[PDB]
């Protein structure tokens, strides 16, 4: 129930009925990331969308001297939202420095969803 | 808290890629608004300029029907209303009345576009 009511606050989603959510939270994927995992780079072509329910990614650039961090990102936090509108390019690199739990939203499965 | 509202604009998807400094100038040009129960924030349809990100509260959307509302789902702390209205010419796609005593924080096109220049 709660990664319906996480489902809801995004952006692209807002008018969506209870049902369209349902579709999304089934559609979707969720993934246990790892400790470690890096979950996409900066400039990298983008087709789906995270939502964090539990854990914390780490949003960083990278650098000739080192990765510089920008920010880490908890519960609630959408990446990539604009992935389900068009083939975007990844803004910063991310990386799951802990267990996290995603929910992962292919724009094929946002689409299929509309149609609903 | 300014820390809070930092947060949470941070889960924001537009927001996503921004800096701590970044977020901080927008909760800084955000403008805080205190909706009693029973309060529209605006009317379907309406044309859209800017953005409203629950903090507290509960806001009902719905959609205008033959013969009165008709309700679509209950948003709460997190949700974002007109987040499309920064970035592209858009009406408000559904209506959205506060339940309760509610507080949003309200980001116009312009401060988001200054952000970014």
């Amino acid at each position: 129930d709660d990664d319906i009511r996480i489902l809801g606050t995004v952006g692209l989603f807002e008018s969506f009925t209870p049902e369209q959510l349902r579709l999304l939270a089934f559609g979707a994927e969720r993934l246990v990331l790892r400790a470690g995992r890096e979950l996409f780079r900066e400039g990298q072509s983008a087709d789906c969308a995270y939502i964090i329910v539990t854990g914390t990614i780490t949003l960083f650039h990278e650098g000739d001297e080192g990765r510089v961090t920008i920010r880490p990102v908890g519960p609630g936090a959408i990446l990539g939202e604009m992935a389900l509108i068009a083939q975007t390019t990844r803004l910063t690199g991310a990386v799951a420095d802990v267990e996290t739990e995603v929910i992962r939203i292919s724009r094929s499965i946002f689409r299929r969803i509309l149609e609903e």
